[PDB]
């Protein structure tokens, strides 16, 4: 509805200082009453006001020079003409983003103690919201999530479903309990935000290319952002934020080095987006001011992801705040991580980290960690580096005295390509370092296609315990012979088991001078522990005198000695064959 | 192209009455043909008289007040400037709906009849149609798609490939068979309906806020609307209708009260779309009108939705006029639903309604309804009301003698978490009440995380009657010590069964006072009846005198005493250990 | 957009308007219009090509515009309409390969040393023009370098430059393939900006394509309306990361290739919330013969419903032979798919029969890890009359050949497959070697089958070459009718490592008093590939009088046994009592 132009932009791609316009900055700010000083840019100048000016702001083509941050409270709304219409910092910038807007956390009153899982909560007092407003309930006490971080904190944002007297109900169920004395509630007060269809060529001085914070269900469509610095956007404490058509590049500066970040933010996503970053294309977090609750029902769908692979991390994103989120049909180069509570990578395709790893954990809270139907592929062999393809604590601390409730690793379908493994690499590692809580596995219907491997599963303790639910190996295909089902130590070793199971027919042949004869059976793969054996005779009925009962003795955990013995001790009076058909597994749970 | 302001709007958020402005309603009427008084709002005589030009309508920001509806026949274009583009109804709105288009059906000729999976139509005279055109084959008569409601009848909307004289071949198979003697064809008439970047803020007055009947790929895009009657935004009768990047929050007036509908819909979906409605976010159904066939092809597919727990209602709906629809990639709080014919949830993360269950039936058909790879929450516990966490007519008449094509109700992967069930309580309840055809159940791969358990299925038979050809429970973690597998009443006992395996090895020692040992085994699991039992001895050959014969009696639904025989029943000679290993499981498809 | 066809001149009035009508000269003509080439053309050609031209974004108002030569520009492109209503429409008169047209560069940078596949550094022989964020094509002009199925499937791939130190470029994703720095040339991709939206192509028969970008990074087509009768609604050539979303593609065709969206040479993008309908392949892979005709590569379809002409007898949904790592997802499908390159998966897909009655079928097959992911699959025919699967790899056709020259993985996960109207002679899949030598591994897990009658799940057949695959397995499928065979397997794949399902049961027995065993016969569910691994326990009975009795099977064949309970030392039974002879029958190999 407004243009730069209209207020006097340039946009020519060069410098143009308000002093080659205005004699005195008393004659500049008649104009534009918030430019700083004549060196200013006449194009930050007339974006600026144009901004302010309250009206939707259309940037038509051009590459407008500015070197302060276009910045608001409550609203902005910047529509261009894509990619030719350009905001560029000069190397005089000064600011954190090159373009921001910042809504505003007002006090509420308090509120009554309230469970997990509720939609009603008590205020002390009048509230002043009505259906569709956003809250945030947040807890002030470092760690109050997680225990990872002090940064950790809990609360969450909620929507209201209606309100009577002091009572206000709320959309959706509440995720976790609160204890009305500990927590501060803050109604999110801010206007709209949309960014569409242009471009923001950064550089290597502001900190942000987009910082959006405390503003419910902004926009960013169809933007390109590069950048060398800490993020391309960061969405602070919004609620539905929503980035999408967009290419994010940051080279980085050394730092944190994001692309898109979504730091304690609820609801929205990623979808659609090229990114590159050098060490998180995507990723969610937060920091330490008021407000910063965990990252919750943040979906990234349908991106590709690059990082800088030299950078050592993984490239997919989310911190140890994340709770219930995920990625769906996304390309991953250079690796992804589970970190948090209940997090999902669903239909991925993700290459390997510097490592050889592909996914890799941290700050595991507890809850369920998924790989859904993933195309995985690994180039390298992340067993020197002590980790597996699927890494849980391997090299690292991530099951600790911080991990606090029970955890499930599912890996369901999909496929895993690792051509370069040793025989001493394993597909997943977990490792317990201080943690006291069940930790099952469930590695469930993966096509591998390997060379060398040694190992499905590697489980150790280096301190703390575990009693699982469950440890299941199953319907894996592609697992060359020789390798180890499961490594297990401690609480691990007596979990309830289920392992594949392996067989065939053994021919004998009896001898009329002996009572028995035997057959040694290597098994293709070598279980935790004794499995499960069953023998029968097949394919002959008496041999001369004797039926004969078929048995295994001894079994082990890597193999059985098949037998058929009279069961009187009678020699048999015939040597002939007789198929013993033997079968193993381990069927606990 | 045309603007509001262009034809006198003023759109300053208050009232401005056409008398304002004009003497008389002969004056008014001189520049608005369609005003109808003196008190109608200038916004409202505005905008109607802008889209009355034909030309498309762009709305900059602006706060609009129209005391009725905004109404097309054929075509309608609106685009605004995003959310701060407000339309909004007045106290003395009258109208039915904020915004409409309405297209046209137009007789075409009788068709032969033709049969399911043709694409080929032969009209009894010259249909005036070409490539790409699109008509809909309507049954008029009650019932004729399902026998659940009297308004689901059948037919489909076709896209016609080519025409040669009467004959019209059409671009994908007919989904049913057609007595040509029994239904009408329509040409769907219709223009350009596209509308995007506005808000409506509806108040409660009028019952939709969007209205596209009768159109061929209408659009609605970048929308905010707001309302507290019937629905939010309804698509009738339109083929490839699609709502993308849009919030639409109904608080509802205690009706249907809907976020997004598809009426008699075929193709299209809505894309990543944030939903709020009291009782249903997003549903698909239709009416009575004139061409009110099944909806088809209809999918939902990255979206967040939320309704009114209170309500009681599932949150993501189908109706009983459903085939081949889908939601995809959801955030789904408030449970769905399986109804009508060929239903999937794929990828959808979704919590419990207030009963406690998370996927409910109604108005089952027949045919294939699936839960893959889905996170399912539930903090309640469904079964004091009769229903299972997944739950198929479990205290409601859902298969019925309305239900006349065998049924698949599959479970694939993914994970339940229900850590508040009782001993009682159970995964999923089949219940007939009247069907006779097969019912069958895949309960496959998933991961379960609970407290308590009773079962994982319940099938019981009220009336009717059932011959399944196959009832499968595999591949489960998580299920604790003591459920039952299968309570399996009627034709579900009969049933073709597969059910888990469990097994372990039992150390036993012969006694020099008898010729056998023997011991008990309670299964972890208790199956629908006796299952197929294998024991073999191991790690001991001669005990003495005798091998031994390894054997189970008695076998039961819950256990089994393992024993081991001499052959001939001479006493064991020696007292020494033997491992008896034993599994059970069912494998009878 | 800055400029619009008006402010050019245009009528856009849908009917025509040569120069004729406003110069009498072309001379005077040329004075408004530089590249007017006869005072016969049309004024709003003149003005669309002339505000393109202009350098500008281009806002198209609605309006009809008769245009009787493609709109064309090299570099940059940048038109948006005011949505369908916003149509250029090719005339009577029209000549000219597309539509709508740009074309960016391939600017030939130095050579570079030998690579191995994986690796994220270039180094080149002298010092490259480059820096962070710039693309560049390794191309490998050798004939087949990619794949020997065809000419023109030749290797290189797409890089994204990370950094540039002296001659050593560092990129952003590690390469698919090795090269030999002695036969590649190397090319930077240069070009503008390519957005292209809200308008709608009335294309007509004439143009090839409809809109057609060539050699451009991250062009963007978005919320178009596109009809045709020829070979491309959509073309996309050696273009990286080019996105089409939310658009109407539709393309009656006129007997040629047929396609509807095509990305030829193309790597990264895809397509995205697009209703498409094509005679032959609504989208479609592949690419050209010309230099930089790379493999298609990280190109996804997503949320697209794509319908074909049944009547043409092919698939709807393609990927040509020279595709590595694509993927079709959360897709409707009408008229069936195919399996063709490298490393391609369906994902929750719905997916219905093309005329033969197969829904998906293979061609040219280069090997590595072919997928249908949990897929909804319908088949309302039977393809076994032509000698076919429903999901076939080279049963009727040479799929698997010496052009096969790496292991192969088919793996169908979850999902469902209804096909009511099969014979006893059909079966699910079929692969069928015709001169490869690789593993061929199958692995068919956990799908949900709807039949009438079936013949077999697997039909594993040899014409020629051979096959020592690691794995075989059927397993977790629900619906299989009895009667059926798991696996009909020839040669190398009968030998194969193989996991085969469980059958078993209870079988009562009641002892003679006259003799020392009874038996009873037993035909399994299903026919497995071989005898399987059997074991028989009794229960529910100690001594029969005077003996246990010894429980075995004899004989055992691949379609049942005869189970046994025989006293040890051949004494009769003393009493007659029944025993329950628990059986099981299995695979399990791997
Ligand atoms: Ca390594
Ligand atoms: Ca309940
Ligand atoms: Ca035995
Ligand atoms: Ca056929
Ligand atoms: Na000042
Ligand atoms: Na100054
Ligand atoms: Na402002
Ligand atoms: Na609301
Ligand atoms: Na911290
Ligand atoms: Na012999
Ligand atoms: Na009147
Ligand atoms: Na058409
Ligand atoms: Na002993
Ligand atoms: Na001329
Ligand atoms: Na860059
Ligand atoms: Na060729
Ligand atoms: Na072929
Ligand atoms: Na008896």
């Amino acid at each position: 509805r407004v243009t730069p132009a209209q207020f006097g932009a340039v946009g020519d791609g060069a410098s143009h200082p308000l002093s080659e316009r205005y004699a005195t900055l008393a004659e500049a700010q008649t104009v534009y009453p918030h430019a700083v000083a004549l060196s200013d840019e006449i194009d930050w100048a007339a974006l600026q006001a144009a901004v302010d000016s309250g009206a939707p702001v259309h940037i038509p083509s051009g590459d407008y020079q500015i070197n302060r941050g276009i910045s608001s409270t409550g609203s902005l709304q910047i529509a261009g003409d894509g990619a030719t219409s350009i905001i560029r910092p000069t190397a005089a910038f000064t600011g954190t983003s090159v373009l921001s807007c910042v809504g505003s956390l007002v006090a509420l009153p308090n509120i009554s103690s309230v469970s997990a899982g509720s939609l009603t909560i008590d205020f002390a007092s009048t509230p002043n919201l009505v259906a569709g407003d956003v809250f945030i309930i947040y807890n002030p006490t470092d760690s109050s999530f997680s225990g990872f971080r002090t940064s950790y904190r809990a609360g969450e944002f909620c929507e209201v479903r209606a309100v009577s007297g002091n009572t206000v109900t709320i959309r959706s169920a509440l995720y976790a309990a609160y204890d009305g004395a500990t927590v501060a509630i803050y109604k999110v007060v801010s206007g709209v935000v949309d960014i569409a269809s242009i471009q923001i060529v950064g550089g290597t001085v502001p900190m942000n290319g987009l910082l959006v914070e405390a503003v419910v269900s902004p926009r960013v469509d169809d933007v390109t952002v590069t950048l060398a610095n800490n993020a391309g956007v960061y969405f602070a404490r919004c609620y539905d934020a929503k980035i999408t058509n967009s290419n994010i590049s940051n080279i980085g500066d050394g730092g944190d080095d994001y692309g898109i970040i979504f730091g304690n933010c609820h609801d929205g996503g990623a979808d659609n987006c090229k990114v590159y970053a050098r060490r998180h294309a995507i990723a969610t977090g937060g920091d330490a001011e008021v407000g910063c609750v965990p990252v919750r029902n943040v979906r990234m769908r349908n991106c590709t992801l690059r990082n800088d692979i030299t950078s050592g991390t993984h490239c997919a994103d989310f911190h140890g705040n994340a709770e219930d989120c995920s990625y769906e049909n996304c390309t991953i180069y250079g690796g992804a991580t589970w970190q948090g509570k209940d997090i999902s990578y669903r239909h991925c395709t993700i290459t390997n980290a510097s490592g050889g790893w592909i996914v890799i954990s941290a700050e595991i809270l507890g809850g369920t960690f998924l790989l859904d139907q993933c195309t995985l592929y690994t180039t390298g062999d992340p067993q020197p580096g002590n980790r597996g393809v699927i890494d849980v604590g391997g090299n690292s601390a991530v099951l600790t005295t911080n991990t606090t409730q029970p955890c499930n690793f599912l890996i369901q379908g999909g496929s895993l390509r690792a051509p370069s493994l040793s025989t001493s690499s394993y597909l997943l590692r977990a490792r317990l370092e201080g943690s006291t809580v069940p930790v099952n596995i469930q590695y469930s219907g993966q096509a591998i296609d390997v060379g060398s491997l040694g190992k499905v599963l590697q489980l150790d303790i280096t301190s703390g315990s575990t009693s699982p639910e469950y440890l299941i190996v199953e319907n894996l295909a592609g697992l060359p012979s020789g390798i180890t089902l499961a490594s297990a130590a401690g609480g691990f070793a007596s979990a309830p088991m289920r392992m594949p199971v392996l067989g065939g027919r053994v021919q004998v042949t009896t001898a009329t001078n002996a009572s028995s004869v035997t057959a040694p059976v290597t098994f293709r793969y070598i279980y935790p522990k004794a499995p499960t054996v069953q023998v029968t005779k097949t394919d002959r009925s008496y041999a001369g005198n004797r039926v004969g009962v078929a048995i295994a003795n001894p079994t082990s955990a890597s193999g059985a000695t098949l037998g058929l013995f009279t069961d009187d001790g009678t020699n048999f009076s015939s040597a002939v064959t007789n198929q013993l058909n033997w079968q193993a597994g381990i069927y606990e749970v």
